C-alpha cells in the first residue's frame, strides 16, 4: 500500500463543500440569534429546531463527512471507524453512573478522586474513560483530572427517558452486535429474518421474542448472569434489587425501555408534532397502535388540546405507563380520560374502529415484512373511509438519491451521509435483535400494497425520520 | 428537557473555527499540489504525508471535531455516539468477508453477486454496505450495486491492515463489551492485573492472552472456544486446517502478528523519518517485543547499514519467519541483517550494549508493575552510549501538557478528535490486558523507578511519539 | 489533437495565482492614491 496522488476533482470538491461548511455557519449563527429572539420573548422553540436552523446542521453535517473523507490518510481513517466503538462505551459507562447529574450538583468542575467514589469506578481508569469523551466533545476538563459539564453533555442532567436510551443501545444492543457476524454467516441464521433467530437470541440462548424476555420475573441469585453472553445492565452489581411481594425481581431492562421510547421519541419524533397539520383535525381521535408507555401522545397532548387517544401496546408496558410516566408529567390528561390505556397484541384486529389517526411509530421497523403486512392488515380491517394511518419510520434515502424523497446538493451525499448516521445504526440494531428493518420507499410500498393500503403522501420533517401517510385502497 | 439559547461564545468560536477549517482546506490543497508534483519526479512520499500536510490534516480534524460540538444538537449528538459501533462491526463484516479485495477484482457489482462471493445474505448486505457509504467508506453507484471508493482502496491487497480491523473488531469487542462490568465490580475494578480483565471475563480463564492465542486446538472444540467471545466470523465457512502435530492453532495468533505490521505502518510511519537513523552509522537496533519484526521491515527499507534482532515468543518469532519474511524480505535472511529471538522481555536482555533498543506499543500492554521490570532488562543490558527509544502515544489532554505543542485556541490543545484512535486504543489496552496508555509524567516516572532518564520527547507526523531515554549514569 | 483534461496543478496554481493578482490590485490602488498625492 501506497499514498496515492489527489485528484483534481478532489480538490474541487473539498473546496466546493469547505464554502457550503462556511455559508452554513452565516445560516447558523443567524437563526441562533433568530432562536435567541424567540426563546427571551416567551411553544417549539424549546422542542425543535427551526426549519431554517435544521436544514442548515443538516446541510453542514453532510458536508462535514465528505471533508473528512477527503481530507484523511485512508488507512488512518479505516482505523478509525474500526475502533470507535470504544466512544460508545466510554458515554454509556458515563451515563450509566449517572456522571452528567453528579457534575451538575457542585459548576466550577469536580476532582476525579470525588468523582471516582460517586460512581464506583477507579479513578485513573475513569480519568481515561472522562478524557477520551472530552476529546470527543462531551463533558469539559477543566483542571488537572478536574471534570465539568459541557454543553453537550449537559442534556443529560435530569432526563431520564435520554438517559434510559443510551442505556438501551449500550445493553442488549451491543452483544447482538458482537454475534452479528457469526450470525450473517451461518448457514442457517444467516438467510431467515425470523424474530426468534437473531444475533440477540444466539446471545441471551432463548428461542423467544426479544419483547417478551425484558418481560420476565427473575430469582434475585439467577439475575446478574441471566443474560448468558449478554453481560446485564452493569449498576446490577451495585445497586440490587430488593425482591417483591413473589420473592423475583424485574429485567431492568424492562422499564429502560419504556422510557427509552419516550427519550429517542422526543430527540428525533419531535418534528412530527409541528410539521403535520394536526390542529386541523379538530377534535380527533388518534389511535397509538404500539405506542409504547404512550411517549408520543404526551408530546401530542401538551399542543393540541383537542385530540383524544388510546395507546395500545403489551400488558406490563400499560402498566407502567398507568402507575408511573403519566402520573408524574402528564395526570390531568388520565383524570379527564382524554388519554386511555388498552392491552393489545397488534396482530389481532384492532378493537377501535373509525378513528381519524392510527399512528404507528417505531415499529414496522421492528419486523421482517410478513409480520408487517399481518399489523397493517390488522389496522386497515379496522378503518373509516376517512381515517388515516400515520407510519412515523425513517424512509431510507441513498446515497445517489430516491425519486420520492428530496436531494442535498451537489457535491454532497444525495442522503446528507453522516446526518443520517443514527439511521444506520439502528438499521444493524433491527438486524441483530428483531430482524428488523428500515426501509426505502419501495420496500414501504411493497408492504402496504400487500396490506391493501395506498401511500398518499410521505412527509419530510425537521428529523431523519419521516411521516408515511396511508389509506386503504377503496 | 429543553433547547437552550446559544451564547455569544458559540458562535464567536464557531466562527472562529470555521475560518480555522477555511485555512486549512487552502493549505491541504496546496501541499495536494505539491505531493503530485513530487510523485511525478519520482521515498517518504509513498508513506507518509508531508509536515506542512500533516499540521494541516491534524488542524483540520481538531476543527471538524469542534464544529460538530459546536453545531449539534445536544441530544442528536448524545444518540449518534451511543449508535455509532454499529458502523464499526459494519466495517468489519465488509473487511472479514474481504469486500474491499473482491469489488477490485472488477463500473461497480451487483449486491446479489457480492452476496454469493461473500455468504452474506444480500438484502441485509445491502443495509451493511449502505451505512458505510453514508459513511465515505466504499460507494454506491447504481441500484444496489457498489465498488472500492477513495477510503475502502487502502484494503485491497493489504492483509497487515485488513488484519488490524479484525484484531478490533474480535477480540477487543467482547472484551470492551464487558468493561463496564469489570470496572464497577469490586474485585476487578480497582485491578490493575494483567490477568483480572474484561478480555478474561469474556474467555473464561485466568492465563494472560499472550499465551490464549498460542494454545492448540481441536476442530471440534475450536469455534466456541472463546466462550463469550464469538470467535473469528469466518470459521463458520473457512475451517482452519489442522497442521502435521493434527492441532490447529488459533487464527487470532496469525491475525495479531499480522495486525502489528499494518498498525505500525499506519501510525508508526512517521518515526523512521523524523528521527536521524542515518547518522548512527551501521547500527544494531534490538526491537525487544517486536513482534513478527514490521518495523524492522519498515526500517530495513530506508538504512541499509542498520542491523536488527527481533525478540519475542516463539509462535511469532516462528509465523515471521515461515510465512512473513519469506515473502517481505527474503533478501534481509540470506545477510544475516536480521537475526531472531525467541525471549521473554522479563529476562535480562540477551544482547548487550546495542546501539537501540526499539519497544513500541509494548508498554502501553501492562500496567506500571510489568513496565518497570521490563525497562529495567533492557537497561540492565545497555552501554552508556546505548539508546532506549519508545514508540507509543504520549497522551496529551484537551488542556495541554508543558512537554507537548497545543492545538490553536479556540481548538483543544490536543487537536481532539485527531487523537480519536489513542483513545480508542486506550480503552482496549485497559479492556484486554489492563494496560494503560501514559502521559508525559506518567512515563517519567516508571521510567526513574527504572533507573533510566527520560532525554527528549521526539513529536512527529503521528499521534504516536517517541520517548528517547539515557540510562541514569 | 484531442482536449485534456486540466490537473490538480493547474487548479491550484490558478487559484494562487488569482490570489497574487488579487493582493497586486489591492497595492496598486494604494500607490495609485499615494502617487496622486
Ligand atoms: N405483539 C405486540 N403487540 C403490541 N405492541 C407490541 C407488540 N410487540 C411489541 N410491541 C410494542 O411495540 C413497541 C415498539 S417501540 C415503539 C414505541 C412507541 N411507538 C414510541 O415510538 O415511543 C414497544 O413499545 C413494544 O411494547
Ligand atoms: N513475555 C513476552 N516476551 C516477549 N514478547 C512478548 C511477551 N509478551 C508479549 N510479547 C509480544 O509483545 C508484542 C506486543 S505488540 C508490539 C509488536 C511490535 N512492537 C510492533 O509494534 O509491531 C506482541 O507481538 C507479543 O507477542
Ligand atoms: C435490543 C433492542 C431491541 C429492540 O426491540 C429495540 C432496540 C434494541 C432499540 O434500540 C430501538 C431504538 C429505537 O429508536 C426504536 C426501537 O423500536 C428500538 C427497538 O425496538
Ligand atoms: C484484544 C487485543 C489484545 C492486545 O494485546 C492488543 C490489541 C487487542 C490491539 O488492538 C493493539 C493495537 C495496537 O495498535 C497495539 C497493540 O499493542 C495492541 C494490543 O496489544
Amino acid at each position: 500500500m501506497e499514498r496515492q496522488p489527489k485528484s483534481l476533482s478532489d480538490a474541487v470538491q473539498l473546496l466546493q463543500t469547505t464554502e457550503i461548511i462556511s455559508k452554513c455557519t452565516q445560516t447558523i449563527i443567524a437563526e441562533w440569534s433568530n432562536e435567541a429572539e424567540t426563546f427571551k420573548k416567551r411553544g417549539a422553540e424549546l422542542v425543535l429546531p427551526s426549519h431554517e436552523l435544521f436544514n442548515a446542521q443538516r446541510t453542514i453535517t453532510a458536508a462535514i463527512g465528505k471533508l473528512i473523507e477527503l481530507v484523511s490518510e485512508p488507512s488512518v481513517r479505516i482505523l478509525e471507524i474500526a475502533g470507535q466503538y470504544q466512544e460508545s462505551r466510554a458515554l454509556y459507562i458515563a451515563v450509566e453512573r449517572r456522571i452528567p447529574d453528579i457534575l451538575a450538583s457542585q459548576e466550577g468542575g469536580m476532582p476525579v478522586k470525588e468523582l471516582s467514589s460517586r460512581t464506583g469506578i477507579e479513578h485513573r481508569k475513569l480519568s481515561r474513560i472522562l478524557r477520551y469523551l472530552c476529546s470527543m466533545g462531551t463533558f469539559r476538563q477543566v483542571g488537572p483530572d478536574v471534570f465539568a459539564n459541557n454543553t453537550i453533555s449537559a442534556c443529560l442532567v435530569a432526563n431520564e427517558p435520554l438517559r434510559a436510551y443510551v442505556r438501551l443501545t449500550g445493553s442488549e444492543a451491543f452483544t447482538a452486535s458482537d454475534r452479528l457476524p457469526k450470525t450473517l454467516l451461518d448457514p442457517s441464521t444467516g438467510p431467515s429474518y425470523d424474530v426468534t433467530r437473531t444475533a440477540w437470541q444466539d446471545a441471551i440462548g432463548t428461542t423467544k421474542p426479544r419483547w417478551e424476555w425484558i418481560e420476565e420475573r427473575v430469582e434475585p441469585d439467577k439475575l446478574l448472569d441471566s443474560g448468558f453472553h449478554y453481560p446485564g445492565i452493569p449498576s446490577l452489581i451495585l445497586e440490587p434489587q430488593a425482591p417483591g411481594e413473589d420473592g423475583l425481581v424485574a429485567r431492568p431492562e424492562l422499564e429502560i425501555m419504556g422510557l427509552a421510547m419516550v427519550g429517542g421519541g422526543r430527540v428525533f419524533g419531535a418534528a412530527h408534532v409541528f410539521d403535520f397539520p394536526w390542529a386541523s383535525l379538530g377534535n380527533a381521535l388518534v389511535v397509538d397502535v404500539g405506542g409504547g408507555v404512550g411517549g408520543f401522545a404526551l408530546q401530542l397532548s401538551k399542543v393540541y388540546p383537542d385530540l383524544r387517544f388510546v395507546i395500545q401496546d403489551r400488558g406490563p408496558v400499560i402498566q407502567q405507563a398507568l402507575e408511573s410516566v403519566w402520573p408524574n408529567e402528564n395526570p390531568a390528561a388520565l383524570k379527564d380520560q382524554r388519554v386511555q390505556f388498552m392491552e393489545h397484541s397488534f396482530f389481532d384486529k384492532n378493537p377501535v374502529e373509525g378513528a381519524d389517526v392510527y399512528y404507528l411509530r417505531y415499529v414496522l421497523h421492528d419486523w421482517s415484512d410478513d409480520y408487517c403486512v399481518n399489523i397493517l392488515s390488522r389496522i386497515r380491517e379496522s378503518m373509516a373511509p376517512h381515517s388515516r394511518l400515520l407510519i412515523c419510520e425513517q424512509v431510507m434515502n441513498t446515497t445517489i438519491g430516491d425519486p420520492d424523497l428530496t436531494s442535498a446538493p451537489a457535491p454532497l451525499p444525495a442522503n446528507y451521509g453522516f446526518h443520517a448516521r443514527f439511521s444506520h445504526s439502528r438499521d444493524l440494531t433491527m438486524m441483530a435483535a428483531i430482524n428488523g428493518i428500515e426501509r426505502t420507499p419501495e420496500e414501504f410500498k411493497t408492504i402496504l400494497k400487500s396490506a391493501g393500503l395506498a401511500l398518499k403522501q410521505i412527509w419530510e420533517c425537521r428529523s431523519q425520520v419521516s411521516l408515511l401517510e396511508a389509506v386503504r385502497a377503496d
